[PDB]
């Protein structure tokens, strides 16, 4: 079976947030997002794939449709497909964050 | 946007596993699976459907195929469609997990 340690897998990208692949598959995207402050992913819309966000460490701000939130650790945040969504990092620390896309885009 | 701390929906069942739906959506379950010493999610196979189990809280032994592997927070392990999988909490304190199954069976 595949199994990861999360928390070896983190890092971070100086250049613009990391998108980290832990597993994939036609059925679903299981990444990791490492976000330093000031990163983020741009707000878009998946067609026919649901997202859902959960905080690992630090907090974002999530958008999704016309609400935005502070996902802290321990809260996860629900994308449905045809919603604007997307993440930023607005503290100073770093943040990280486990994503769930189904199916894979 | 639907939003929820995991840290609050945590909860036990005395008779068997939890099962506690956080997001569902015909694309996937979100859910966090809360066991007891001695709780398991019962070895099955899934036609259609991926799943990953990532641990939260405490460790409990995951099996996927023919392979068996001790899940402490952190880790997460992934199960096929069509491969025999189920966990089993062997410890002696209980465990969490957060457990994304796509599409939705
Ligand atoms: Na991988
Ligand atoms: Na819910």
């Amino acid at each position: 079976m595949e199994i990861k340690d999360l928390k070896r897998l983190a890092r971070y990208n100086p250049e613009k947030m990391a998108k980290i692949p832990v597993f994939q598959s036609e059925r679903m995207l299981y990444d990791l997002y490492a976000l330093l402050p000031g990163q983020a992913q741009k707000v878009h819309v998946h067609e026919g794939s649901d997202k859902v966000y959960y905080a690992l460490e630090g907090e974002v701000v999530v958008r999704v449709g016309e609400e935005e939130a502070l996902l802290a650790p321990g809260m996860a945040a629900f994308a449905p497909a045809g919603a604007p969504h997307g993440v930023r990092n607005e503290s100073a620390s770093p943040a990280l964050l486990l994503v769930v896309t189904a199916p894979r885009p």
